């Protein structure tokens, strides 16, 4: 019994293990229960605080993944599996992940909280790529990571009913949250120094926390990897969470009450196995059970938040990756695939685009394809597979991301934006599809500095620049490094200035104007569109 | 006859003409001006088409310039050179339709191509005498046979009753026309080859070129086209009937007037108070609008410009086609608010969405926010430079580069060999302010080789740029190929094809190739704004 691997948290008395880091041993408190386990009648519930427990909770092993779609478009594949579930699913599935520096910091740690992606209906702390070891062993973080219901568990909501509130993913975040501010303490973790940081729908989840006020005593910074709570896809209204809540009931053979009832008496794989089928289009970079405008959490959509919001007292760093929109073309857009090139003809273009732009009229659509077709090469295959990438990237992330981090710079926040343009050399994805989503995580986590993963050293010294940024963030909510100078200086985001930095294996390099051009489009013209049809 | 000059005394269809030995720079040059070409359009002819030039006995004198054509004289800047090389510098009246010849001297003992001139001036102004027209250069340089012709402007030109007898719409491009047929005609009388006859024309000679291009009955009176800064497809160029027939009638209420009586009416309004009324009559505040354009009524142009460049067939076609570096910001002056000659015309984010309300008249509110959504530099939204350019880019390229890009493209797709330019130089000798760069039609003084009269203090590049745009012009006028035959020790100007898009710059510098006539832009303009407007 390792002293420093037992840890007396609120519920009662852990034991981490102690893992090693290349650079020493880190004390990972993994699987540590959160909430009660939402199964039965607690299926689409609000997550209750676990109740305590007896003797000492074996916290040395992750815990299960929350039920999720596991995803099956490349089996065997490292670029898809690496995102699957590595524990197995079960609803129960609240618990978290601390890892702190080995020995317990003697000084309260700033805290970095990992919310996962995985489009609101997949992901779990568990994944390689969220190893919190390295960034609490190299730069003395207390990382948490914790699950979050995902898909119909997460996020089926009947807005307004009891029974199926919505958000309860996004609510057993906050739990987790508060099971920091609890309990952090004990790991040497400063509860007054916690930084949200997630990647796509933990971005948005991260944004949400930013725009739900029990959220936000529960946290001082976040960072939003390539996902917003703004945008396109990471929330719905009440009526569209009801009309697929519905829909999914149906489809399983299901007043709010009775018909959640029926839906809390299905298996699990049930309700995933219809999750997909309530998309009221064709789409990608679209997900079934995301969070809900229910004027609960959210009380207005997130647009009317950040539009609206006070944001003075809040430090957010937000950025891309160089292809946010790669990745999603392979799962239903024609003509696209890691395994050829991807060079798309015209008319995949188009089509291509109402799959991307699933909300859009077909003059939306022409508006976007007449953007992003280039026109000095407007049949070239590659400008278009691009530009489709380019589509999507910048309608579901880029913009989003541009159109929030005006949004909390105008109104108040600290910002700093980046653009990650490095492309692992480890990736597994063909190089059509550059950076895509979720291929910064690896090196903010600081996997690179696990020399037995094939990283190059250039890589390795990268991950921990980054992992400088983003606990340098955490720490003091500006990235830069005081310990360093003019190598060069990460501005703050500013409405006026735009600027923003490029991640890559050469220095900080600014950039002003986050696909100023193009976001304009997305951000002021479309809705003007849409919104006259 | 028998004291003068014997050659200088030339016989056409109507009669005897008498022109002039003019100096060029490099020798003498013969001009014919104010030869008469169409009975004066005027009492009872007003409105009609024009009839042929009845001919006339003795020795007509070809000596001087002839009247301008009855025309609004712009007076936003009295005094300044800029505006007035443009106004009318022969009296003003409707007994106009009269053309000019220039031939080198002694006149060209072989067939010479011919260059028909067709000025521009919005349909409501213009006049083949002014300077910068000057056939003298193109003549005594080129070897150009030179002609240019006044056409009918404004009401006198353009207003239209379409359907009625009176007042058929686009006489003025039959003005033009029945210069073409004279061209055909009589040419040969002075050495032009009518079997080799280029028309050229800048801004609205433009569009006109273009229209004869799109009009059958003119297709057979010229080989190749020029067509400077204008089109005849794009927001200008061209009115609906209903439209022609709704300015034609309230012009005619402003004035105080059954078509046949309303023409009549009309008729006996004096030439001034149609001018002075002219312009009341378009429908939004507007720049680049002009109120007595070409008609599309479905005779001269059988449909719309956009229609027949869509669809037609230009396989014997060679055009040349280009731009001036700023074709929008001359417009700017006239009536955005904010913008001036006298001034930077930094303007105000305000002034830019009121200036392109201004410079897109027709646009709804989205489709301007669309144009304003575009034009902005979203990094600057509020620079005050950038606004004043992006006014600029958005008249010039809504007007002409947009068109032009269309009607190249268009043309090019239909098997026309089309050849595109911008030009870029701006003159060392422009009274204009820096900030309006290359303004439109001051390209013009340069194809016309006026830089060669060396007292008129352009720099000697310039004079051999002008060479250089003269003999790529009337290479054109030639050949269909604006590039010197031996010569390839000079960059060549390509075709621009629907697949390069290549078309040159026209400045100091040699020939530097492009690709894409703003094409991103454009496909803003001419893709995405009328489907904006289709709801
Ligand atoms: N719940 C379901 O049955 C389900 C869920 C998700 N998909 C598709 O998910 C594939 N996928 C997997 C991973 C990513 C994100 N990568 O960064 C994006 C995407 C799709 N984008 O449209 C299909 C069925
Ligand atoms: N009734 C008309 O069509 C009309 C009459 C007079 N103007 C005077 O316009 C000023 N102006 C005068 C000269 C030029 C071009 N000169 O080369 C351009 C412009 C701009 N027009 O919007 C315009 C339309």
């Amino acid at each position: 019994e390792d002293p420093q691997l037992l840890v007396r948290v609120r519920g009662g008395q852990l034991r981490g293990i102690r893992l090693k880091a290349p650079g020493g041993p880190v004390s990972a408190f993994l699987g540590i229960p959160f909430a009660e386990p939402p199964v039965g009648s607690r299926r689409f519930m609000p997550p209750e605080p676990k109740r305590p427990w007896s003797g000492v909770l074996d916290a040395t092993t992750f815990q299960n993944v929350c039920y999720q779609y596991v995803d099956t478009l490349y089996p065997g594949f490292e670029g898809t599996e690496m995102w699957n579930p590595n524990r197995e699913l079960s609803e129960d599935c609240l618990y978290l992940n601390v890892w702190t520096p080995y020995p317990r910091p003697a000084s309260p740690t700033p805290v970095l909280i990992w919310i996962y992606g995985g489009g609101f209906y997949s992901g779990a702390a568990s994944l390689d790529v969220y190893d919190g070891r390295f960034l609490a062993q190299v730069e003395g973080a207390v990382l948490v990571s914790m699950n979050y219901r995902v898909g119909t568990f997460g996020f089926l909501a009947l807005p307004g009913s009891r029974e199926a509130p919505g958000n309860v993913g996004l609510l057993d975040q906050r739990l987790a949250l508060q099971w920091v501010q609890e309990n952090i303490a004990a790991f040497g973790g400063d509860p007054m120094s916690v930084t949200l940081f997630g990647e796509s729908a933990g971005a948005a989840s991260v944004g949400m926390h930013i725009l739900s006020l029990p959220s936000r005593s529960l946290f001082h910074r976040a960072v939003l990897q390539s996902g917003t709570p703004n945008g396109p896809w990471a929330t719905v209204s009440a009526g569209e969470a009801r009309r697929r809540a519905t829909l999914l009931a149906r489809l399983v053979g299901c007043n709010d009450t009775e018909l959640i009832a029926c839906l809390r008496t299905r298996p699990a794989q049930d309700l995933v196995d219809h999750e997909w089928h309530v998309l009221p289009q064709e789409s990608i970079f679209r997900f079934s059970f995301v969070p809900v405008v229910d004027g609960d959490f959210l009380s207005d959509t997130p647009e009317a938040l950040i539009n609206t919001g006070d944001f003075q007292d809040l430090q957010v760093l937000v950025g891309v990756v160089k292809d946010e929109g790669s990745y999603f073309l392979v799962y239903g857009v024609p003509g696209f695939s890691k395994d050829n090139e991807s060079l798309i003809s015209r008319a995949q273009f188009l089509a291509g685009v109402r799959i991307g732009v699933p909300q859009a009229s077909d003059l939306a659509a022409e508006a976007v394809v007449l953007h992003y077709t280039d026109w000095l090469h407007p049949e070239d295959p590659t400008h278009l597979r691009d530009a489709m990438s380019a589509v999507v990237g910048d309608h579901n992330v880029v913009c989003p991301v541009a159109q929030l981090a005006g949004r909390l710079a105008a109104q108040g926040a600290r910002v700093y934006a980046y653009i990650f343009e490095h492309r692992a050399s480890t990736l597994t994805w063909p190089l059509w599809m550059g950076v895509p989503h979720g291929y910064e995580i690896e090196f903010i986590f600081g996997l690179p500095l696990d020399p037995s993963l094939n990283y190059t050293t250039e890589e390795r010294i990268f991950a921990q620049r980054l992992m400088k940024y983003w606990t340098n963030f955490a720490r003091t909510g500006d990235p830069n490094d005081p310990r360093d100078s003019k190598s060069p200086q990460w501005p703050p985001y500013t409405t006026a200035a735009q600027q923003y930095v490029s991640l890559n294996l050469k220095p900080l390099e600014v950039r002003r104007g986050l696909r100023a051009q193009t976001c304009a489009f997305w951000n002021r013209f479309l809705p003007k569109l849409l919104s006259a049809t």
